Parts: C-alpha cells; sequence; structure tokens
C-alpha cells in the first residue's frame, strides 16, 4: 500500500498503549514525539532540525503499534511543533520511497 | 525504483543549471536549498521547522533537472543546514512512500 505525497504522509501511533497521531518524514534519522510520558529511564540529545537544536530525551526500545504492526524501537521525546517517524522507525517497518 | 531507507535518500540535482545534493523528505510541505543564486524575483517567506523558523525567498517555477526528469517548481532559498526538496516538488517527481 502506499502514501501519495498530496497530503502530509500521518498515521497515528500507539507509543506504550498511547496514542499520537506522527509525520513519517524520510527527511529525519530520528523520531521525536511530545506530550507522551515514557519513564525516566532517558539519555539526553539535542537534535538539530530548520530553525535550530532542541533538547530531547532518548527512551530505548519503546513499544510502538503502527500500520498493523508492533515493533519496538528508540523514541525521543521533546518540544517539537509536529510529531515525526524518522527513517530509524520507518525502516523498521518496510517503507521505500519509490518512483 | 526506489530508494530504501537504511541511508539518508539523497540524490543531485541541477537547479538553473547548478548541481545541488538534495535530501528528498516526506515530511517537508517545501523545498529550500542554499548556495544557489536565483534571481531577484522572489517573495520573501519564513518556514518553521524543529529548532524555530528561518528567512526565506520563495523563487517560482524554477528549472530543475533530477532522476532523469526536467521539472519546474517553486524552490526557496535560505539558510537551511540541509538543502531538502519537500512534497512540492517529490509529488512532481511521482513519489510515494511504500510499504
Ligand atoms: C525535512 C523536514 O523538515 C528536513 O530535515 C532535516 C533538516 C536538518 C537536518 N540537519 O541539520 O541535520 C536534518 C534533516
Ligand atoms: C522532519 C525533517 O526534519 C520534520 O518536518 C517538520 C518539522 C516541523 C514542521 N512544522 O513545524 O510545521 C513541519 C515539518
Amino acid at each position: 500500500p502506499q502514501f501519495h505525497l498530496w497530503k502530509r504522509p500521518v498515521v497515528t501511533a500507539h507509543i506504550e498503549g498511547q496514542p499520537v497521531e506522527v509525520l513519517l518524514d524520510t527527511g529525519a534519522d530520528d523520531s521525536i514525539v511530545t506530550g507522551i510520558e515514557l519513564g525516566p529511564h532517558y539519555t539526553p540529545k539535542i537534535v538539530g532540525g530548520i530553525g535550530g537544536f532542541i533538547n530531547t530525551k532518548e527512551y530505548k526500545n519503546v513499544e510502538i503499534e503502527v500500520l498493523g504492526k508492533r515493533i519496538k524501537g528508540t523514541i525521543m521525546t521533546g518540544d517539537t511543533p509536529i510529531n515525526i517517524f524518522g527513517r530509524n522507525l520507518l525502516t523498521a517497518l518496510g517503507m521505500s520511497l519509490n518512483f
């Protein structure tokens, strides 16, 4: 199945049972979500994007249900204006960019 | 043909004959390049990303050669740390996200 990119490619994902609307982004190496609570077992990171960088909390082996599959992967939480699933997860889901 | 996302999906594009290395990004609505010179016929814009927003120069109907096709589309130039082709162009190229 595939997303045609006329509209933003957005899905609903369950991260540790919490539902979140995420943008699937081939231009992110990482995934970063906000408004989810995931533990005190994190390592601090800073990731950069267009306007500069942000502080994040890297959480490993989180549980994620999306597109009828349950995968485990690294998620960061931080003050992103949009939740994205980077390439770290898109590869876990077998996604390719096709033309 | 398709990109498998184990590596960043990067191509070389010719924009008004200038070669530029670009990241194909399904999470960008817009394309923004730096280090290219494109005219004084632009409209000012500001686009936001992760660390905040940036000032851009929107140029319309620019000439772009990429993946064996010559398309025309809107390109912005501004101080991006990475050059990306947003969804405005990926649709011009018939790209879908497949799984
Ligand atoms: C597309 C979605 O906004 C942009 O992706 C990136 C911007 C900046 C960087 N970086 O500075 O490393 C990577 C990806
Ligand atoms: C993925 C590549 O870095 C991120 O894409 C976006 C970040 C932020 C926004 N926004 O604030 O509208 C859009 C896309």
